[PDB]
């Protein structure tokens, strides 16, 4: 980001047959594909394409090019999503990234939990729980390698791809946050707050750990399936001070005493105490 970019990952965009609209925000969007002899193997795949709506900014082409440079320089991981080529030559920005099967992790949890309730006229087993939040940890414990902050660890940036394997990725510009109930205004943003560190809302810091403790919300999400962080209580000035006076939600209804135990860790007031991802991986992995 703010540094050149390599031109390994530029792609023919002509080569790109679209289809259907995954997601859209207020300027940008990811739209499904088919691109062409794509990689060393020519290989023919579904892909994610980013690309800003019609609705083109200075500071909105800055944007997404940034987001493209921080995952050129980041590298490949099974759980994270990956970067497959770019289309900067030619007309307007492309990113191309992997398509992953069963979208983001947030709706395929509520959506497996009506289904597993359908005499109210596969299934999830904890063990799947347990391979979700393992494989977001070693995602984050890569991005934590490269020193690159995620700053929006939620269920609905995680994704599932082939196989139900998870993968930690990020909207960004093309989710509607601005329509969004899970995203507070704050003056010049608006910031996902129930998820953020207190550190993050008051001195605006993010970190390797402040994405740990969003983390710990994403674990209480998994093993809720699908509830929403804080239920019921409207983001204000006393939820600040609950939060930053040390107020954490309860155990959800599925996670063991040692599940919630790692919520916890990861919800620590201050953030050298709280576990790294690399901790959180190789104790997920024993799960
Ligand atoms: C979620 C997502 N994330 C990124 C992305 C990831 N990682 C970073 N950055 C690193 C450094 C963390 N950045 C900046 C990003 O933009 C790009 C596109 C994207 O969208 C997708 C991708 C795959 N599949 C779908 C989908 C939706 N529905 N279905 C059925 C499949 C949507």
């Amino acid at each position: 980001t703010q540094l050149p970019y390599n031109e390994k990952w530029e792609f023919p965009r002509n080569n790109l047959q679209f289809g259907k609209t995954l997601g859209a925000g207020a300027f940008g969007k990811v739209v499904e594909a088919t691109a062409f002899g794509l990689g060393k193997e020519d290989a023919v795949l579904k892909v994610a394409v980013k690309m800003l709506k019609s609705t083109a900014h200075a500071d909105e082409k800055e944007a997404l090019m940034s987001e493209l440079k921080i995952m050129s320089h980041l590298g490949q991981h099974e759980n994270i999503v990956n970067l497959l080529g770019a289309c900067t030559h030619g007309g307007p920005v492309l990113v191309i990234t992997e398509y992953c099967t069963y979208g983001d992790l947030l709706n395929f949890l509520r959506r497996k939990a009506e289904a597993m309730l359908g005499p109210s006229l596969r299934p999830l087993e904890l063990r799947d729980l347990l391979h979700f939040s393992s494989q977001v940890a070693q995602g984050m414990a890569f991005l934590a390698s490269k020193n690159c902050i995620h700053r929006d660890v939620a269920a609905r940036n995680v994704l599932l791809t082939n196989g139900h394997v998870a993968k930690i990725g990020d909207f960004g510009l093309a989710r509607d946050i601005m329509n969004d109930s899970n995203y507070i205004v704050k003056g010049n943003a608006r910031l996902p707050v129930k998820w953020m560190a207190p550190e993050s809302i008051f001195d605006s810091v993010y970190t390797v750990q402040s994405d740990v403790w969003s983390y710990g919300i994403l674990l209480w999400e998994i093993f809720s399936l699908g509830l929403n962080p804080y239920p019921g209580i409207l983001v204000n000035s006393k939820f600040y001070k609950l939060v930053k006076d040390g107020y954490q939600m309860a155990q959800p209804a599925f996670a063991p005493k040692n599940i919630y135990s790692i919520m916890q860790a990861c919800w620590a007031l201050e953030p050298t105490h709280r576990p790294t991802f690399q901790q959180i991986t190789s104790f997920l992995q024993e799960q």
